[PDB]
């Protein structure tokens, strides 16, 4: 069964996972896709790493290919984050004009979102932007321009493709504790206060044996910033336990702004932490228990 159907049927937007060329052409990834996910994310391939390795001068041949796919099945579409810190191109993070960066960052936005205008659902606009004690992240783009480049990141994306909604993501807001998670909802809330357009805030979620019972608590603190969106994203728990997964789809049950779950990959052996089986099918794509629990939660 279909679990992007069944959380459809519930009201929801869609059950998605992150993919790309190489896991659609091998294994059973673009099987299980077609029948049981309704959004498709790129996993590497609109990451400014593989997107830009060197200014003005752009490679889209792997997103190009995921979202020709996506378009020819019927699915959904999510952006891949525009404004990260996380393996940048050495060109950018030894820019030291504020002008120069603002402007760089500025044509790396727009050129991407252009390239799919109307196509793409939503976009990650900014990743990763808050320190753990919820300061902001003292990266190329807030040391060299300053806390208004979120801000001018998100008044750009409206700008280049007003259909599409912009998230701001980050991760460790499982816990409504955690001094991150309070921070994310101040700063966002006073940013929308500002006019800025955020849209959405993602949570990348990714769990510990344990940890799903705290996202019950996190995610409607998270909807308090007044967001129009929520969303789980980037979704992998150590061990796969029933459990924790089907809390994890309770919280976005109960938070009415919580559009959707994507799940960080199809099969276990190709998640990043791998060794801690976190996916919901394993190494021969047959379903796990905790697809199954799923299934029985949202029927
Ligand atoms: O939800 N996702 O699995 C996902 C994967 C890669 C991404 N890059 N930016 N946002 C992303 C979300």
């Amino acid at each position: 069964q279909s679990i992007d159907q069944l959380i459809k049927a519930r009201g929801k937007v869609y059950f998605g996972v992150a993919t790309d060329q190489n896991r659609l052409t091998t294994g059973k990834n673009a099987a299980i896709i077609q029948a049981d996910f309704g959004m498709v994310w790129p996993e590497n391939s609109m990451h400014w790493d593989a997107t830009e390795p060197s200014q003005g001068n752009f490679n889209f041949a792997g997103a190009d290919y995921l979202v020709n796919w996506a378009q020819q099945n019927g699915k959904l579409i999510g952006g891949g984050c525009l404004v990260w810190h996380r393996d940048l191109p050495s060109w950018v993070s030894s820019i030291t004009d504020k002008n120069t960066l603002t402007n760089v960052m500025k044509n790396h936005i727009t050129t991407l979102m252009t390239r799919y205008k109307g196509k793409i659902r939503n976009w990650d606009v900014v990743g990763e932007a808050f320190n753990e004690d919820g300061s902001l992240r003292q990266t190329v783009f807030l040391n060299v321009i300053g806390e208004d480049y979120i801000p001018i990141a998100f008044q750009t994306a409206r700008a280049a493709d007003p259909n599409a909604k912009l998230y701001i993501m980050d991760y460790n807001l499982d816990s409504a504790s955690y001094p991150k998670t309070q921070a994310i909802v101040n700063r966002v809330k006073q940013w929308r206060a500002a006019g800025v357009p955020i849209d959405g805030i993602g949570s990348q979620t990714h769990l510990s044996a344990g940890q799903g019972a705290g996202v019950l608590q996190a995610l409607p603190l998270l909807a308090s910033a007044g967001t129009p969106e929520v969303s789980i994203l980037m979704l992998d728990v150590a061990g796969a336990s029933p459990t924790d997964y089907v809390n994890v789809v309770n919280a976005c049950l109960n938070v009415q702004s919580c559009v959707g779950i994507t799940v960080f990959g199809v099969a276990d052996p190709d998640s990043w932490r791998a060794s801690t089986t976190p996916l919901l099918f394993d190494g021969n794509f047959n379903p796990k228990p905790a697809y199954n629990a799923i299934v029985q939660d949202l029927q």
